[PDB]
């Protein structure tokens, strides 16, 4: 019955926090584009809906486009879980449990979504989980500690997640151990852990 | 492949303008809830999201609640659009197009919903679209005049939706029109 059931192959999704090293990880396997289906963050869906940056608005003013923000990531890792494909293997950088269970959590925990815009985002994830299929077959977790991650941020040309505070990357990291080292959270399914350091 | 695709039965959608005795019409088809599938607009889920009323705080500050309000309006017409049933008729108070449609483009014009968080909604919409099966074989519009809808709104019992304008009633009026009347098939009823 669920939208997209049984027209996925094996799929691994590649988790981390924010300068964990993902994209650069994700690089290695650009070779492989003819027998393996190489998804990456849509950031640029993200930055760019219909010219409106919704990435740059969250991050210089959260408290009024996080919900809006975070309903079109959400989106956009549904449109990436269910394209459909000919490849025998997926490999999908973050995903829709990466952005419900660190980043919209966290985004509630510091303020930037008020109670009414969390539970309107939950009620969707809780939604999409009962009708539409999530393949999700191995994460690996680019583990790393927030101090290094502040650092290769740090060492990169100014993006829009460039002024994030070592606190909020220590934030997330809390949240992506929870899920996937403390397995605290529904999740379903084995995690390598690399350390990327 | 869509979502609950070929899973549904014949269904008429009731449209019409707020205050267009959308509830009244509906009453009357109460007693047949044993051969009717009959699902009235959400309200009571819009008004209590986890204790938070969307609903009213919408109406009290539209430029920060209209876009998560919205989307969550979209979301509960979902599930009653996909609910599954036995019945051999479906009839729901409005519909996932007349959110589209009137309510979010209504918002977009006067100045509540941003370009950004507009385009989010549209976004949703065109996914919807390409991935969930909407029923709708008949959509009763309860035609009515703006002036008629507003002085029915200050009979009723005091909702959130009282302090809204007539202007704002105008505006929905004419954009039901649209697209009911200006370009499945549309029964119109004249609700005066
Ligand atoms: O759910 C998310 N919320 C986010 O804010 N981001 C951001 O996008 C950027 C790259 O991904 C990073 O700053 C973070 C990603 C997500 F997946
Ligand atoms: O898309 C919608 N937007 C809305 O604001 N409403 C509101 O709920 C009420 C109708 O029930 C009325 O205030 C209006 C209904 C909808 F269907």
């Amino acid at each position: 019955t669920k939208y997209a059931e049984g027209t996925q192959p094996f799929t691994v999704l590649i988790e981390g926090n924010i300068g964990s090293g993902k994209t650069t990880y994700l690089n290695h396997f650009e070779k492989y584009k003819n027998d393996i289906c190489l998804l990456t963050e849509p950031v640029e869906k993200w930055r760019n809906v219909n010219g409106v940056n919704l990435l740059e608005l969250m991050y210089k003013d959260p408290k009024k486009w996080a919900m809006p923000f975070q309903s079109y990531v959400t989106l956009t890792m549904l449109q990436s879980h269910t394209a459909p494909t000919n490849k025998k293997l997926k490999i999908m950088e973050r995903s829709i449990f990466s952005a419900r269970y660190c980043f919209v959590e966290n985004m509630r925990r510091n303020g930037s979504l008020e109670q009414g815009m969390y539970n309107t985002l939950e009620e969707w994830y809780k939604f999409i989980e009962e009708s539409i299929h999530v393949q999700a077959d191995l994460i690996i977790y680019l583990r790393t500690s927030p101090e290094v991650a502040y650092e290769r941020i740090r060492q990169r040309a100014r993006s829009e997640e460039s002024c994030v505070p070592l606190k909020y990357l220590q934030e997330l990291h809390e949240l992506h151990e929870d899920w996937l080292i403390h397995q605290r959270r529904p999740q379903s399914c084995k995690v390598l852990v690399l350390d990327a350091d």
